[PDB]
């Protein structure tokens, strides 16, 4: 990487193939880098779901092949694509879930977009985070979360993998093109959004522009919320699963959640000036809505049943349950362990005859099942907390996860995300958390960050991202000059819901970093406009704390008739 280049033309098939082990003398930043593929790829035409891919060099391999203390093989996989015709920009996409998979690495920009970064002639890279869902699938350690049994695999998942992969990709770019990238960009959602915030705090010089959507920047606390919502909803459950755990998925039918959503709309929709099915004034909604006293606007009666349950009311047990779940977990002293959640119409939604599953899948699960299947009851999120974030890890059969969430002790078990034990020398909050508001180094070198978060996200609370942004603004006056937050009413986790959940985040990110154009609004459209009975709906996303306000005339489904403003 330092020695003279191979005597072949740059940005060519020959320069591409010379990157493979034994085909040249490239020095990688990590001496344990093994290139397994270095292949020239012809241009690929556009498809119904993807933009055309230019002719490029594809490089894939692994870093730091080793054996974990669990006896499993571990390595950091990467896939890199460098177009023959390059715009001089470097791009890394974020992960999802607990990672463990290696994407096509064409540079996803999220927001339901058809275009990839590679389709825009970026050089693009992706990683699996340091473990492999096919290899590190341990049936005694809850499946694909099994990497949590190895301390180094935890560190790789928290920060080290993306650091190693960023360095390797930049080194390959400089060799293949003969020059370093002019600017580097990172875009991720969920776990990928946590990765973006981590990079801005831990490795500020890695990327110049960062998009962090629905960022799990306190991901080790998600399982604490999950135990809380599970125990809060259990009194409203009907029936038991095969292990005797109440069926949390039966606590609310789809029709029940739509009643809740409609009551929220009755209380909150017009607080922004327009009864359009979207709660733009989320702060005013949180101050006004209480399902224990709110009305069902369709029958004019209280949402909470006075007597027996009917299709038009929610039982007092249901109302108590969802209120407690939305309040957030606390210890015996009443101290919050995570954050509270915003009431929003995207908890439900109806398009044709299809009820929105995008909110309820996280805490409740699908209603039509005799087993628990929520992410937070027995699913991936609960499993990840036990094996990946609790220290020491707590492997167990998948049949026992839901019962463990039911017996979760909020004075004892939350401490496990701050603890170390034996060879686990860092806590999960140490290696996975990204809570720092010290972004001076990132800002001072020209870094720009766009955050976004759907209000009806049940994985991570949009209000918790807002609280981080408030802390950032207090710690760094003038923070809006380099970091802005775009909350999306009605939107669920990274996509979906009765809101404008689709948007091109890369175009304004490049404009901010390279031309100094801060995003005063970001255009967005609904992927499911049927939620509003219309063919399309476009709206501006507004920088926190602004919200969209109707101008008073014109099509309510047209972005041009809205502007960003402070709440009324
Ligand atoms: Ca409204």
């Amino acid at each position: 990487q330092e020695p003279p280049p191979p005597p072949v033309p740059l940005a060519s098939r020959a320069a591409c193939e010379a990157l493979k082990d034994g085909n040249g003398d490239m020095v990688w930043p990590n001496a344990a880098t093994v290139v397994e593929v270095a292949a020239w790829r012809d241009a690929a035409p556009a498809t119904a779901s993807a933009a055309a891919l230019p002719e490029h060099c594809e490089v894939s391999g692994a870093i730091a092949k080793r054996t974990g203390i669990d006896g499993y093989p571990y390595e950091i996989k990467f896939r890199l694509r460098m177009p023959a015709e390059w715009n001089g920009r470097f791009f890394m996409e974020g992960g999802s879930g607990t990672n463990g998979s290696l994407s096509a690495a064409t540079g996803s920009i999220g927001g339901g977009q058809i275009a990839s970064a590679l389709s825009r002639n970026f050089a693009t890279i992706a990683t699996d985070g340091g473990h492999d869902n096919a290899v590190n699938d341990n049936p005694d350690a809850l499946g694909t979360v099994a990497f949590g049994l190895d301390p180094q695999a935890r560190l790789d998942m928290g920060y080290n993998s993306y650091d190693q992969v960023t360095q390797a990709g930049k080194a390959a770019v400089a060799r293949f093109y003969g020059r370093a990238a002019d600017k580097s960009y990172f875009i991720g959602c969920s776990e990928g959004g946590r990765e973006g915030m981590m990079l801005s705090q831990r490795f500020p010089s890695h990327y110049d522009g960062i998009v962090a959507g629905a960022p799990g920047y306190q991901l080790p606390k998600a399982g604490i919320s999950g135990a809380w919502t599970t125990q809060s909803l259990a009194p409203a459950a009907v029936g038991l699963d095969a292990q005797g755990v109440p069926l949390i998925n039966k606590s609310f039918s789809d029709a029940d959640l739509h009643l809740l959503s409609q009551a929220i709309l009755g209380t909150c929709d017009a607080l922004d000036g327009l009864a359009d099915g979207i709660v733009d004034n989320y702060r005013a909604c949180q101050a006004a809505f209480d399902p224990a006293t709110a009305a069902n606007p369709a029958n004019g009666q209280a949402l909470q049943c006075v007597g027996a349950k009917t299709a038009d009311c929610l039982s007092p047990v249901q109302v108590t349950a969802i209120k407690r779940a939305m309040a957030g977990p606390v210890n015996s002293a009443g101290t919050p362990l995570y954050n509270r959640w915003a009431w929003d119409a995207g908890m439900s939604g109806l398009s044709g005859t299809t009820y929105n599953q995008g909110w309820r899948s996280w805490w409740l699960g699908s209603f039509n099942s005799s087993a628990n299947n929520a992410q937070r009851v027995s699913g991936f999120s609960a499993r990840s907390w036990l094996v990946d974030f609790a220290t020491p890890p707590e492997p167990m059969p998948m049949t026992q996860v839901a019962a463990r969430m039911m017996k979760f002790d909020f004075d004892i078990d939350p401490l496990k995300i701050w603890a170390t034990s034996g060879q686990f020398t860092q806590s999960s909050m140490d290696w996975h958390g990204a809570t720092s508001t010290d972004l001076a180094a990132f800002r001072d070198r020209g870094g720009k960050m766009i955050l976004y978060h759907g209000m009806s996200d049940a994985a991570f609370s949009a209000l918790d991202t807002a609280d981080y942004y408030e802390r950032l603004g207090a710690a760094m006056p003038g923070a809006a000059g380099f970091a802005r937050l775009f909350l999306v009413p009605g939107m669920n986790h990274c996509s979906g819901g009765p809101g404008t959940d689709r948007f091109d985040m890369l175009t304004p990110l490049v404009a901010w970093v390279e031309r100094g154009e801060a995003p005063d609004q970001i255009s967005a459209w609904s992927g499911t406009p049927g939620y509003f009975g219309v063919a399309a709906r476009t709206r501006p996303l507004c920088p926190y704390p602004q919200i969209a306000r109707y101008k008073g005339s014109g099509d309510i489904n047209t972005e041009a008739n809205f502007a960003c403003a402070a709440p009324p």
